[PDB]
C-alpha cells in the first residue's frame, strides 16, 4: 500500500513526461527507492535496462490500453501496474513491488 501510493505518486508525475525526461528522473530516485519502481516499455526494458525481477513479467503482460489497471500477489509481495502513453506517444508499464 506503500507500494500503491508509490504507484500513483510516479503516474501522476510520468503522464506528463517524455521518454527521456522520464528515464533521467527515474535515474534521480534515491537507489533505495528505485528497488522498488519499474518502468518498462514496449520492448520490455526497464527505462535503465535493469535486470526485471521475477514477478514483473507476470504482472506487465496484463497491462493493457484497455485495461491499464492491476494489482498481483507474487512471491509474498504485491506488484501494482499502470499502464500509460507519454506525450511522446511511447507506452510504459510504471510497476511497483512491496517490502
Ligand atoms: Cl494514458
Amino acid at each position: 500500500s506503500p507500494a500503491k501510493r508509490l504507484l500513483f505518486q510516479m503516474v501522476g508525475n510520468a503522464i506528463n513526461r517524455n521518454t527521456q525526461q522520464l528515464t533521467q528522473d527515474l535515474r534521480a530516485m534515491p537507489n533505495w527507492s528505485l528497488r522498488f519502481v519499474y518502468i518498462v516499455d514496449r520492448n520490455n526494458q526497464d527505462l535503465l535496462k535493469r535486470p526485471l525481477p521475477p514477478g514483473i513479467m507476470v504482472l506487465a503482460p496484463r497491462l493493457t490500453a484497455k485495461h491499464p489497471y492491476d494489482k498481483v500477489q507474487d512471491r509474498n509481495r504485491k506488484l501494482y501496474g499502470r499502464h500509460i502513453t507519454l506525450n511522446d506517444g511511447n507506452s510504459v508499464k510504471v510497476v511497483t513491488i512491496s517490502a
